[PDB]
C-alpha cells in the first residue's frame, strides 16, 4: 500500500493541492529525493543530460540528509515543499514557452538546496553571536551564502556532472547561487522593486536568458513563500511549524541574555498577528506582482488562499 499510495499521489505533482506531509508520511522521510526523482525524470532531464541515475540519487540523498530534520520548519519536507512549487511554477505558460532544459534542472536543483544546512536561527542571529558563518560571510545574506556553497559542494563530491564541461559546471553553479541568494529575504524590497519595474516597462524577454533567470529568481522567491498561498490545512501546518521554530530562537536568546528578536518572543507574540503581518507585507506584494507577470488561474487560486487564510487569522482572534 505504502509504495502504492506515494507512486499514486506523484500522478498529482503538479496539483497546488498536492499534500508534502502525507507524502512524506508515506516515505518514511523520503520526500525530497523520491519527489525530486520524480521531477528530474517527468522534465526528461536524465536522458537530455546523460545522467547516472545511481548518481543522482546518490546526489539527492546526500542533500536531503544535509537538512536538520529536527528544524521545525526549516528542513528537507520544506525544500521539499519548494521544489514542488517551484515546479508548478515552470508549468505556467510563459515559463513553460522559454525555459530550456538546462533552466529547468537549475531551478529544480536550487529549489531543493535553497534552505541546504539551515541551522534553526536567523541571520541576525548569527551575527550578534559572532557565529563563524556570518564572518566568513561578512554578514550578508548569510545564510543563503551557506546553503549555497553547501550546495556547490555536494554538487563536486556527488560528480553527477563531472562528464559536462568544467565551464558548463562553473556555470550551473554560478547560476544556482543566484537563485538562492535572491531568497534572501531581508532584499525582497530590491528583487521586487526591480521585478515590479520591468513589469511597469512592459520590457521582459523570455528568450534572453537574464531576463528569464530574473524571473526564475522570483518564481522561486514565491515557491519560498508560498505557505499562506496554500489551502488553509497545508498553510495551518505551516504556520504552526515556522511559529515553533522562531518561538524556540527567542527562547534561547531570552535563556541566555541575546535580546529577543523581532516575532520570537512567545509572550507578548501570536502565531496569528505573526501570519496577518507577514501576508500583508511580504506575501501579498509579492503575488500580487507575480499575477501580473503571469496572469493566471494559478496566480488568482494564491491570491484567494492568502485572503482566505488571511479571513482565517483574523476569525481565531476576538
Ligand atoms: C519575517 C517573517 C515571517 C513571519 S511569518 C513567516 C512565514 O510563515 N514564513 C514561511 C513562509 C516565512 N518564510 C521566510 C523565512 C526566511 C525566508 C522566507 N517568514 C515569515
Ligand atoms: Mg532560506
Ligand atoms: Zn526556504
Amino acid at each position: 500500500d505504502y509504495n502504492g499510495q506515494a507512486k499514486c499521489m506523484l500522478e498529482k505533482v503538479g496539483n497546488w493541492n498536492f499534500d508534502i506531509f502525507l507524502f512524506d508520511r508515506l516515505t518514511n522521510g523520503n520526500s525530497l529525493v523520491s519527489l525530486t526523482f520524480h521531477l528530474f525524470s517527468l522534465h526528461g532531464l536524465i536522458e537530455y543530460f546523460h545522467l547516472d541515475m545511481m548518481k543522482l540519487r546518490r546526489f539527492l540523498v546526500m542533500i536531503q540528509e544535509d537538512y536538520h530534520s529536527q528544524n521545525p520548519y526549516h528542513n528537507a519536507v520544506h525544500a521539499a515543499d519548494v521544489t514542488q512549487a517551484m515546479h508548478c511554477y515552470l508549468k505556467e505558460p510563459k515559463l513553460a514557452n522559454s525555459v530550456t532544459p538546462w533552466d529547468i534542472l537549475l531551478s529544480l536543483i536550487a529549489a531543493a538546496t535553497h534552505d541546504l544546512d539551515h541551522p534553526g536561527v536567523n541571520q541576525p542571529f548569527l551575527i550578534k553571536t559572532n557565529h563563524y558563518l556570518a564572518t566568513l560571510y561578512k554578514n550578508t545574506s548569510v545564510l543563503e551564502n551557506h546553503h549555497w556553497r553547501s550546495a556547490v559542494g555536494l554538487l563536486r563530491e556527488s560528480g553527477l556532472f563531472s562528464h559536462l564541461p568544467l565551464e558548463s559546471r562553473q556555470q550551473m553553479e554560478t547560476q544556482i547561487g543566484a537563485l538562492i541568494l535572491a531568497t534572501d529575504i531581508s532584499r525582497q524590497n530590491e528583487y521586487l522593486s526591480l521585478f515590479r519595474s520591468h513589469l511597469d516597462r512592459g520590457d521582459l524577454c523570455l528568450e534572453d536568458t537574464r531576463h528569464r533567470h530574473l524571473v526564475l529568481q522570483m518564481a522561486l522567491k514565491c515557491a519560498d513563500i508560498c505557505n499562506p498561498c496554500r489551502t488553509w490545512e497545508l498553510s495551518k501546518q505551516w504556520s504552526e511549524k515556522v511559529t515553533e521554530e522562531f518561538f524556540h530562537q527567542g527562547d534561547i536568546e531570552k535563556k541566555y541574555h541575546l535580546g529577543v528578536s523581532p516575532l520570537c518572543d512567545r509572550h507578548t507574540e501570536s502565531i496569528a498577528n505573526i501570519q496577518i503581518g507577514f501576508m500583508t507585507y511580504l506575501v501579498e506584494p509579492l503575488f500580487t506582482e507575480w499575477a501580473r507577470f503571469s496572469n493566471t488561474r494559478l496566480s488568482q487560486t494564491m491570491l484567494g488562499h492568502v485572503g482566505l487564510n488571511k479571513a482565517s487569522w483574523k476569525g481565531l482572534q476576538r
